C-alpha cells in the first residue's frame, strides 16, 4: 500500500514531485486492475495539481458519490451512464485540498449486499468485502493512498479489514452526505481509506481544515475496553485470533486493557439497526422500487420485499432505542478511553459463497455514531484480519491516535 | 384557496371524481399563473391516478426538490435543463398515496435570499414570499391543494404568512430531505402548505402512514404561551396587531394564554442560526461556489463571499449552543402545550424593496427542529398577516390541532 502522508512529506521536501506521485498511481492501478477491478472508470487524464496539502495525491472515490467529471453508477443498470451535474462536498473538500480524483471505485448496487466483480487483491478467489469493496482492494492493492466510502451497516470498517487497510468512519455526519446516494439517512456515514491511521489523519485533516487533525500522535497508555459483542453471535477463530494478538500487543506496548459487557440498552441498539435502516431505505429507494423494481440487484430487492411492511410505529419504536443506546453508551466511556472489537465475522469469505461478509459487528456502531478506526492485525491462510476502535463520539482524533499506538504495537 | 380535505371526502363519496378535481386544477394554474408566475413548469398532461388517499390532488413541488418527469432548475441558471433521475423521496411518498405531481414552483437561487419573478397573489406588487413563494403563492392563489417547500431560515412558515396559506414546517427530519437541494444539512427541512391546518394534517398522513396523524381534531382549550422573540428587535405593527387578534380570539375560544420567556440559552440558539447555517453552505455548494462563483444570484454570492472564513472551531461552538437551546426549550413545554409567536416581520415587502422578507422569526426554530404552523389571522392593506403554533419537537399533531382550534376561534 502507499502512504498518504509519506506522499505528503517527499513531496514537500521536492524529494518527490506530484506529477511523479500521480504517474505512480495510474501506474499501480494499471499494474494490477486486470486482476483486482476496484474501479469503474479510472480517468488515465488525471493530473497533479499545482497547490494543496493532498497535491499529487490520487483518489478513488465509491460510484454511489457524486462526480461532475465522471459518471455516478450507483453500481445499478438502472444508473447506467448517469452523469450528476455537480461534485458532492465531499469531492469538493479533497479537490479544494489539492486532490486528484483519479478514478470512481466499484460499489456495490446502492451500497447493499449485492457482490461487485472485484476481488480481495490479497485472494481473488475472495470476495473485497462491500460495499465500498472497490475502494478498500483499491487502497490495499496498493493503487492509491486514498479512497472514499461509506458505512450504513459496514462497508468501511469491514472491507477495510478484509483488504488489511486502515479506514476509519468518523463520527456521524462529521463529512456530509450531500450527493452521497443515500441508503437509511440515519446511517449514512463516509468514510477513508488509507494504509496507516496516520494517512487517515492527514486525510481528514486537509478535508476539515479541524485543528483536532492537525499533529495527531499516537496516544500513550491507552485505557482500552474490549468488546466481544455477544449478542452479535459466534465469531469465527481468525478474528479472535488477531482480537487476542491486538490485546497482547497494547499490553506489552503499556495500555491498560479489561473486557466489558455492553449495556442492555446497547445489545437493543444492535437488534433494532435493521429496522431503522430498513424502514428509511424503502423511503430513500421508493423511486427505484416503484419505477425500477425488477432492474435492482437481487439481494438488495429481496431485503426490501421482505420489508415493505414495515411500520412508522415500529420504526419509531426502534430509533426509541436506538436513543437509549447512545445515552448508555456514553456512560461506558467514563471508564476507558476507547473500546477495541472485532471488525469483521473472520477472513474474507471466497467468492464462490456471494457472500459481502456479516456487518454484524459493524452495525450497531454505524447507528451509534462513534468514530471506528480498523487496525489491520494479522492474516489467516493469507487473509488479513483487523480490529475495530472505537472512542466516544465526536472523539475521531483519540480514536486515530489510539489506533496508531495500536499500530506501533503490533510492529513491536 | 382549495382544500385538500374538503376533495378528499368529496372524492370519497363518489361526488366528484380524480379526473375532475384534477382537470379543476390545472383550470385554476390556468386562470391565475400568467399574474402570479408560481410555477416554473406546469405538466398541463398530469393526470389523476385511481386509487390512493390522494388521488385527485394536485400538488406543487418548490423546484430544488428533485423530479424525474420534469427539470429540477433550483431557481438558477446553474442548473438550467438539470433533469434529475429520480424523483426524491418526498415526491415519491406523494405519488405512492395516490397524488398527482402538476408541476414545479418557483424557488430562490438555492432557496436563499435572492428574489424571483413570482408575485403576491393578494397584490402583485409585493414578494410572495422566499423561498417555497411559488409553492405559497399558488396554494394562496386558489391554484392547488398541496404544496411542497423547504426552509432553512423561514421559507415555509414567512412565505405562507405573507400569502396567507395555512403551512407546515414539520419536526426536523421526519421528511427525508434526499433529493432535496442542501443549503444547511443541520437545518434543511421540508413543508406543506394548505388552505387550512386539517388540509396540512391529511397531507401528512397519506404521506407518512402516521397514526398520529389520522383522525386529528380542532384543540380544546389549549394551553398557550406568548413568545415574542425579543431578541429578534421588534416586529412591524401589521404583525403585532394579527399578534394582538390571535391572543384575543384565544381567550375567547376558551384557551389560556400567558405571555412567556425563552431560556437564555435559547436567545443563544437563536443568535448562531447563521454560523451553522452559512459554514454548511459553504461546505454544501463547493462545486457551485468553486466552479461557478459567477453564476450565483447576486445575495446569495455575497453572503457566501462574506463568510469563506467561518471556521470548523467557531461551527462546533455554534452547534453546541444550538444543542443546549434544544434542551432548555422542550423545558418551557412542560406548562404549555404550544407556543404562539409572529410568523414573519409584516406584511409582504413591496417588490421595489428587492427583498424576501427578514427570516429573523423563524429561523430559531428551525435549528430548535419543533413543528411550526402558520395560522392566518387578518389583513392590513389587504396583505396578510399570520401568527405562527409551535409545539413540543414530535408533537406535530397537537401543533395542527391547535392550529385548528385557533382558526376556528378566528373565524369565531
Amino acid at each position: 500500500m502507499i502512504s498518504l502522508a509519506d506522499l505528503q512529506r517527499r513531496i514537500e521536501t521536492g524529494e518527490l514531485s506530484p506529477n511523479a506521485a500521480i504517474a505512480q498511481s495510474h501506474a499501480a492501478i494499471e499494474a494490477r486492475e486486470k486482476e483486482v477491478h476496484a474501479f469503474v472508470r479510472h480517468d488515465k487524464s488525471a493530473r497533479a495539481q499545482a497547490s494543496g496539502p493532498l497535491r499529487g495525491i490520487a483518489v478513488g472515490i465509491k460510484d454511489i458519490i457524486d462526480t461532475a467529471n465522471m459518471p455516478t453508477e450507483m453500481g445499478s443498470e438502472i444508473y447506467r451512464g448517469w452523469q450528476p451535474r455537480s461534485d458532492a462536498p465531499v469531492v469538493m473538500m479533497l479537490k479544494r485540498a489539492g486532490a486528484t480524483i483519479i478514478g470512481k471505485t466499484t460499489t456495490t448496487a446502492f451500497a447493499s449486499r449485492d457482490p461487485t466483480a472485484t476481488l480481495n487483491p490479497h485472494n481473488t478467489g475472495h470476495s473485497p468485502g462491500a460495499s465500498s469493496s472497490g475502494s478498500a482492494a483499491a487502497v490495499g492493492a496498493g493503487m492509491i493512498p486514498l479512497a472514499l466510502g461509506t458505512q450504513t451497516g459496514g462497508s468501511v470498517i469491514r472491507p477495510a479489514a478484509y483488504c488489511g487497510t486502515a479506514a476509519i468512519k468518523p463520527s456521524f455526519r462529521m463529512l456530509p452526505t450531500v450527493g452521497v446516494k443515500c441508503y437509511s439517512w440515519a446511517l449514512d456515514t463516509v468514510g477513508l481509506f488509507g494504509a496507516r491511521a496516520e494517512d487517515l489523519a492527514r486525510g481528514l485533516l486537509a478535508m476539515t481544515g479541524r485543528s483536532e487533525f492537525s499533529g495527531i500522535v499516537p496516544a500513550k497508555a491507552p485505557r482500552i475496553g474490549v468488546v466481544r459483542q455477544e449478542f452479535a453471535g459466534a465469531v469465527e477463530p481468525a478474528a479472535e485470533q488477531g482480537l487476542q494478538a491486538a490485546i497482547k500487543a497494547a499490553e506489552r506496548a503499556g495500555a491498560s486493557v479489561q473486557a466489558i459487557d455492553l449495556p442492555e440498552a446497547v445489545h437493543e441498539a444492535w437488534r433494532i439497526h435493521p429496522i431503522i435502516q430498513d424502514f428509511e431505505a424503502h423511503r430513500a429507494l421508493a423511486w427505484e422500487f416503484s419505477e425500477h423494481h425488477d432492474e435492482i440487484a437481487p439481494m438488495l430487492r429481496a431485503s426490501l420485499d421482505a420489508t415493505v411492511g414495515l411500520t412508522p410505529k415500529e420504526y419509531d419504536e426502534a430509533r426509541r432505542i436506538g436513543r437509549r443506546g447512545r445515552r448508555e453508551l456514553g456512560e461506558v466511556f467514563e471508564g476507558v478511553d476507547v473500546l477495541l472489537t472485532y471488525s469483521a465475522p473472520g477472513t474474507a469469505p471466497a467468492k464462490a459463497l456471494a457472500s459481502t461478509g456479516d456487518p454484524r459487528y459493524n452495525r450497531l456502531w454505524t447507528l451509534m455514531g462513534n468514530p471506528c478506526v480498523n487496525v489491520p492485525v494479522l492474516k489467516v491462510g493469507g487473509l488479513p484480519i483487523g480490529v475495530q476502535v472505537i472512542a466516544r463520539f465526536g472523539n475521531d482524533a483519540h480514536a486515530l491516535a489510539t489506533a496508531w499506538f495500536l499500530e506501533d504495537a503490533l510492529a513491536k
